[PDB]
């Protein structure tokens, strides 16, 4: 076991080993708070998250569990990895807190188009790295279900990492979810990429839903209300008397809509920005588009191992979910 040392920072008490260095505070979220950190062994900066409460409930101490196994799984460029993992506690009996490592990113796709509009260059290249993390992520079988900007990390060379999705939104959600189908599938991610890449095009939120009804329809009156198809599709009585009593709308032009975007890309986000989420581009489909060109290779795109999920569908009690986050805590690998 190596040897930790104690401090609080911005009322957070911080059990870590020597080796992390220089501990500053970068935020605090719901889940956890981070420090920014220089790891003497490596010679690297890494941000350190510090779980929050994490076997308050079976509802924590299943999510730290889900988080930690995610985590230890997503090994891709452009996924957030683990460099280590710790706990404080010499035994299962006294284990309390988890300590997650990885590298530090200097900033969040928020930040940047905020300030200021991006080249089309710089989109095609976040565009395709979102894509590539995300083609990866869903030969795992997983859906992210909440990709925004303030969700991917983007250094100062323009790398992207999705973050751990893992632990307004709104604006970036599929419709599908708006109306509450409990049988959504990957696409509701390709809906989110379209969304941040219509964004990163204009600097402007596409669809900046005040509620979930005004997102609905900001978005029907982009993409259009539903044909019969997709209406087909719709089981609840309810959501299809609602959708049909609204005032029917077509499809907008959207090399007009986007006017004055390179048309390639304009393409793309009406293939991603599809109501019918059978008919939406995949990933994967998405990396082949001619809008990428500059950066495809069909031979750099990997897929993931396989990922168990079962433990998802389990109802165990705290200290069982405890006992299996400190077993993955205990046998966890660094990467070379
Ligand atoms: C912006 N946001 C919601 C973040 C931002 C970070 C972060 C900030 C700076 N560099 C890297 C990440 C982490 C975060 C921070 C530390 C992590 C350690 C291990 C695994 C995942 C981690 C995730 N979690 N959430
Ligand atoms: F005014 C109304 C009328 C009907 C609904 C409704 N019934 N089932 C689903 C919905 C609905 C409508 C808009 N957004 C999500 C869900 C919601 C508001
Ligand atoms: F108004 C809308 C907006 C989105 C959808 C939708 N897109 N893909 C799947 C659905 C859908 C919604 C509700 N129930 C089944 C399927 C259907 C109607
Ligand atoms: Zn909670």
């Amino acid at each position: 076991r190596p040897t930790f040392y104690r401090q609080e920072l911005n009322k957070t008490i911080w059990e870590v080993p020597e080796r992390y260095q220089n501990l500053s505070p970068v935020g605090s979220g719901a889940y956890g708070s981070v420090c920014a950190a220089f790891d003497t062994k490596t010679g690297l900066r890494v941000a350190v998250k510090k779980l929050s409460r994490p076997f308050q409930s079976i509802i924590h101490a299943k999510r730290t569990y889900r988080e930690l196994r995610l985590l230890k799984h997503m090994k891709h460029e452009n996924v957030i990895g683990l460099l280590d993992v710790f706990t404080p506690a010499r035994s299962l009996e006294e284990f309390n807190d988890v300590y997650l490592v990885t590298h530090l990113m200097g900033a969040d796709l928020n930040n940047i188009v905020k300030c200021q509009k991006l080249t089309d260059d710089h989109v095609q290249f976040l565009i395709y790295q979102i894509l590539r993390g995300l083609k990866y992520i869903h030969s795992a079988d997983i859906i992210h279900r909440d990709l925004k900007p303030s969700n991917l990390a983007v250094n100062e060379d323009c790398e992207l990492k999705i973050l751990d999705f893992g632990l307004a939104t709104r604006w970036y959600r599929a419709p599908e979810i708006m109306l509450n189908w409990m049988h959504y599938n990957q696409t509701v991610d390709i809906w989110s990429v379209g969304c941040i890449m219509a964004e990163l095009l204009t600097g402007r939120t596409l669809f900046p839903g005040t509620d979930h009804i005004d997102q609905l329809k900001l978005i029907l009156r982009l993409v259009g209300t539903p044909g019969a198809e997709l209406l087909k599709k719709i089981s609840s009585e309810s959501a299809r008397n609602y959708i049909q009593s609204l005032t029917q709308m077509p499809k907008m032009n959207f090399a007009n809509v986007f006017i004055g975007a390179n048309p390639l890309a304009v393409d793309l986000l009406e293939k991603m920005l599809v109501l019918d989420s059978d008919k939406r581009i995949t990933a994967a489909q998405a990396l082949a588009h001619a809008y990428f060109a500059q950066y495809h290779d069909p031979d750099d795109e990997p897929v993931a191992d396989p990922y168990d999920q079962s433990f998802e569908s389990r109802d165990l009690l705290i200290d069982e979910w405890k006992s299996l986050t400190y077993d993955e805590v205990i046998s966890f690998v660094p990467p070379p």
